[PDB]
């Protein structure tokens, strides 16, 4: 409970651009949505995307089952239209008195990026950003966004999962092992604007990490002197403290052939994953838990993460240090 | 719990006459019933109504599994029988053996009126009575008892919901709302003999309610110069603290038509309001709630509360003022 | 609560032998059991009957969803290989690196008898067996092992169920009660080898034996002279966790050339009547509120039993051994 | 089909009153029922209950699928209004031109009594009548309507269970069996006004059956020198070849007690009766069935049921002569 | 029965483009589908999409349980791989024996317009087209391909639902039922290129076109003038049997600025409102006691048309090619 | 319908004797159970297994819903009372009076053995026994019973799917398949005693088919100079004319190892089987299939089963001589 409070600092997806304009008829939501345990409201009031707390000031109704007129958000009960600061600015039943001063729910930052809807509850020190997707903005690159996948598992766990290649052997063995090549070396990590960067070689290919802190995975699989660029996206949501809603992009520079043969791959190999992690007990990492050599990128992860927790609570400035400063291992110039 | 202790002094309603009648195929019960969060159970045995806790004195199984045999209740484990008072009156397996003094359970007030069965858990006040409705003893009305509605919501918010008007437009529209009367002024309300009653008019008819503290309401509905008129009586039992079994009846002068005209047209309200109550969270009324001029029986509402449950701590007499002391802010004389 | 605690040191039924061989397609195991709240795994690695928590030393993954490969239980995750002790003995990922000191999980006793997979959970005061049953090893007796049956109710109840008859004309009045012998008296009750021991006569030239081995298992011999028809019923409860109970039910008979499904089909209508009621009882464990009479005598020594242990056990091994093992004898009989 | 050509002259129960008002909000129906395998739709326009083939003239669409509007059942797809005769009163595409003469669809009769809705499918005959219930219009008699309850068998085997009694010892051992009068004698049987009546006493009580041809049966046990008149009225709705919708009608003098008392029994009987009746097969009785001597109610209504078959082949005359002459068998003088 | 004959010699649309990608790891398929009673598969071998019975010629299974191997489906029980003619190629079991000369399965022309998968059963009358869908290859407009949903009415009610008016204030009051615009008069009918035309106008300043592709395609375009606002209706249904249809509706726009999902809830508010009441019409084909009043013109026109084309069809493939494609022009316009 | 009426001349497995014992609590049935469409009761009378048309001669209700009592079958109606020949001797209701000679119910041949109940619904030719399951009576063996798993298939398509290997490759390439010994020599097949038998060599193994016809296959696995005997035994009830109950039952000298090791890979071989078999049509083979060299074993079947059926018109001694006559293509002596 404690120990989850620095995670409000950074952004995080809560629902595709898809999943809100199909919640209401208008295509403008409101649509709830639960982000660290928090329950909100998301809508589209004019050309901003807006997040709330789902309760109505006056009776606590949730205003998720409300209606946006315009640039207000109408709570189903007795109507008070809250605009996009989260102030009520009409009370249908008293329509010439004073608005009480109280008449207001928390409002949060709310941004869509890649064709997601990205919140960040606490801004207060001012130095995160929404997680970096490479492939956004390349013309060369058909770019697809999957349907969210839910697991009983949380954003850490997931994390590891998705950056670990020791496992291919037994949970992937007719999809992502390679028998000839069936221990990947230790690579150096580098630390830079609050993202970890590692390559891992064959050279005949490639496979470049980019991952912005904490929960966000950015990995392009390039074949040398070939045009087989693939990007895969992966960033979890931190339902509560036992969930994740996972939303997985790709984009590919071959895209004459058919987007579900990569969707129908990417599932198995999701399928599989799945009843491992979540068999994880208990739900959190605990201190007992065993290492080897070959675990160095999830190490290095459980080290950043715990000095983020430690930062934050020494605030702003040892935060914003620990999360930007560059710490280098490889031969790369940035 | 520490705060609802003043509820168990008053008559709670639990099931209707009929759910205890088709609950066993004896006709006698037994029924199992939940009240501030109690476990009870309801049978006839001879000509009474009884209320029991739902536990043998013996071993502690459920009599409500057991059987009602003309002027006893059977526990189905061991057969011990239960009289009217509670008390063990065979033990089977000794049956010329003494009975052990604490060969007892807890038996509580327990009545019949108007069709449904009501429990007093604490009548060591002695100053509550069973809900005023206004229609019982009138041969001119037809009167109709729906089937019972389970809401998850508390008993306040639900009655909170019944005595508002600010919401017709809202959850309403097409059913209640009226757009020659949009917002109904505020009224004088008065305390009674336990009941609030406060009048509102046509701007040609009225609605006159007899509300009977804690959780009843009786609403007749006139028509000047007209045999229209309609009763409806509602009443919801606290079964715990996010829970409430509902009861509505409904009695009319004018019964040439169908009951069941009334009946889908009163489910089709309560139909709109069940998701916008239950969607209301925390499920009691925090401190931070926001009211409004228009919230006037409301805010009166949760005043007179708060001095019941200061009124029952400091002891009989002060809950008994509380309870009956008149409070007039009309021109009526009662 | 911690009032189950000396409950760990007793050996409990997990599961039976068909239930493991069920599990995997290799007939090895795993079989993921549950016992007094603790998430284990059984596995039959070699020769022996494994038991070890089900939670991998390396990423907390679950062994029971893992394979065994040889000897050894290795984990569906990165593959860590577990010997008969818990001990990691291979890491694929680092075939030549050094395994780390704390590469292991705890391990239990384990033993099949009887048909069942048996697990005590402490062992550190050393003079608890496995529960006796009367049949095994009698060539005369057709052994039947039961499907386990779960009821919503602890282990306590279910024993004092299974141990009374005040409730036959109530709960059984077509199966089990008797019209002409409604009041078994009230027979002596001995403790002897950490087991009660009290038999019924039947004035109707019978018997029943009851062997007891507590606090969960019990051996009933019915015995109707003068003829060859021996029945014995052998129940115990799993303590699953603080509400549930996985229940075993073995019996045996001389008269085997009848099917082994009337026999079942009968028993399992008895348990269908108990078990609304007794999963119906509430609080799950009896408090001191509950009110007895004389015909309830075993109840009432199963439980006066019951708070010795328990306050032996917070004395100590010797204490607990001396509550446990010391006999009490108050019938006629011989030992 | 060729074979129940003759059923569609008697009156059958196809719903009751309460089951078309429960249908619609309106409370006036439309309510779909099958009929000897005709679909039709029920509906009170005015103070009138009508039936009509639930097929609409214009396109086939539902009219049980429509709407009541005072006087005129609308149907769902185009809005023609069809009045209590069955005929188009108005096509909104073309509300001046003029309705064709084919813009109607078939009219039959229905008419209430004792709480059900009844059909005659056709009146050319002008010999039959709705059955007789003895306890109506009794002032000492309290009156229950149970709710429908539908069986996968026939019409003919249903009447057949209810009037023998060779079946107690087995399907009814501890509901109904008696074993101080284990084999209930032959009795005279007579024919009289459509209907077949016999008797048998207590060897201090009777059983009078007075049974409607073809499918209702009412009967009146009466203890002697008693005031414990109680009243069955049963009677099955010919849906189709191979089910039955039955009503089940009770009336009692000794009504201090619950209606549910006597509702479990009842429903306890039949559901005794019930798997064994839908395993009879084939459905209808074929020419292989052994009688024996104690089937005598069972052979002598096979023979009337063959001889009204038969009359109604021959006409009008005939068919009234085979339903209304008396038989008579007892010493009983009607 | 034997009336549905003359449907064969249309091409009928069977799935979209995606159902048949995601059938099938592989994205190539192979795909079951219905149509007209025929259980065929479909699936996309090389650069073409194949259409054949779903049946083995060997053993009868469903190659739509098998795979495709190259440019062919490959059986699932003994791997017998079929070409893109039906002709099988390989007989795993009997590499060198030759393969027999009945071993091959029914071909059906099949092909992609629109992101579906069109099917004709019979092509030796060889005077049907894919129907005509006026927004493909205008870059104005934006396309959106809906999910196919499945009615329990037949083909020919479905179309008389979609080209109807009459039924707006009962069935669509709130959605489509415009208050100042009740009665749409009867407009002339145009049979061209085997096509019904006509064009409603508003007097509300706009225009509903259809361009209605025998016997079960509707191309409407709506303009909303004087604004760049045109929109375009596509539906078409798959007669999979008697009793029902499998219906496609594809949508363009050219202010494509706003959500497809607006447009998708509202269709589908639309066809949730049409649905019970046209799957509640019985019998299922309209038979010849249906009374019509003028108002139904179009309806009355298209059935007309139909008869023509059945009795045509009975007369073979010269009079069926004229019933189709002579023009029968009433109203004022060019063609 | 006609073409399959030779087949009421074979024994065919209904039940195991563990389903009949389970049926009924007494242990002793009746269970129903259904064989090439005719409805049919099970039960044990005495020590006899007898088997009845599922249908009382009085008014048709179920045997199967009845009770045995001693040396009786009783319906569950009115108590008629059936011997192990099918007629009653027991009218309850007329005690005395004598049973009509119609009340009589068809019974027929009915038989245990294996720990499997067979019927032979017609026994006029006299030639047919029940099928040859080699390892009964051998002390060596552990014999295991699996229980019945249901196909949507006929019996003749899931017997031809047994006896073919073109299929391991494809169905069973983990499983069954061998790459080594890809493709199986045709093998020379002979009839003898109304048994298909044919041996294939790997000489390493064995694998030694001896088919009872028409649905019964006993195949016998033996290592040379090994003790690794494994029998599986498979027949296949034709249940009605889309549907096959299917019955396993196997024996292995090695038997210190789990059952369930070999019930585990059986049933997975089953698993991938029966997609593909179910999804053959129509149903019964047609004409039009094409055969390949490959396919002797069913090409062999299908020419023996056409011969019965011609054989059957002919008569019993036609028959006879098709079913029984020796045809030996191979080196062996019988
Ligand atoms: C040939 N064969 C087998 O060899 C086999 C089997 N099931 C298990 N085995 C081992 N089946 C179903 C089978 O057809
Ligand atoms: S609760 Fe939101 S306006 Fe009243
Ligand atoms: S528990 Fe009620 S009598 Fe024993
Ligand atoms: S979690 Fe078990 S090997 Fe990694
Ligand atoms: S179908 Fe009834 S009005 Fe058109
Ligand atoms: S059935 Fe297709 S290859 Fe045999
Ligand atoms: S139907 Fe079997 S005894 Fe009457
Ligand atoms: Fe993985
Ligand atoms: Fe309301
Ligand atoms: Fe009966
Ligand atoms: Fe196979």
């Amino acid at each position: 409970n404690d120990e989850r409070e620095y995670l409000r600092h950074f952004w995080h997806p809560v629902c595709t651009v898809t999943e809100l304009e199909k919640a209401h008829p208008s295509s403008l939501g409101p649509l709830a949505v639960k982000l660290l345990n928090e329950q909100l409201v998301v809508a589209k009031l004019g050309d901003e995307y807006v997040a709330m707390r789902d309760r109505c000031a006056h009776r606590s109704a949730k205003l998720s089952l409300g209606t946006v007129s315009g640039n207000r958000l109408q709570c189903p009960y007795h109507g008070w239209q809250y605009d996009t600061h989260g102030a009520c600015q009409l009370v249908p039943a008293c329509p010439n008195s004073p608005i009480p001063n109280k008449a207001k729910v928390d409002r949060f930052d709310c941004e869509e990026r890649y064709g997601l809807i990205w919140i960040r509850l606490d801004s207060s020190f001012d130095c995160t950003e929404i997680p970096y997707f490479s492939a956004a903005n390349d013309p060369r690159l058909r770019i697809v966004i999957q349907e969210p996948y839910w697991w009983d598992a949380t954003a850490e766990r997931r994390w590891e999962n998705f950056t670990d290649f020791s496992h291919f052997a037994f949970i992937h063995p007719g999809t992502l092992f390679d028998p000839n090549n069936a221990e990947p070396p230790i690579v150096p990590m580098d630390r830079f604007n609050g993202q970890f960067r590692f390559v891992y070689d064959t050279p005949i290919g490639s496979f470049s990490y980019t991952c912005s802190m904490p929960f966000a995975i950015n990995l392009e699989v390039s074949k040398y002197s070939s045009s087989s660029l693939h990007v895969l996206f992966n960033v979890s949501c931190p339902v509560d403290s036992h969930t994740t809603k996972n939303f997985l992009i790709f984009a590919r520079e071959q895209s004459d052939d058919s987007d579900y043969l990569h969707i129908a791959f990417q599932d198995l190999v999701l399928a599989e994953d799945k009843p491992v992690i979540e068999s994880q007990w208990p739900k959190d990492a605990p201190a007992d838990e065993v290492s080897v050599v070959a675990d160095k990128v999830s190490i290095q992860y459980r080290k950043w993460l715990r000095e983020l927790k430690e930062a934050h609570k020494e605030g702003s400035q040892a935060f914003r240090s620990a999360l930007l400063d560059p710490v280098i291992e490889s031969d790369r110039s940035y």
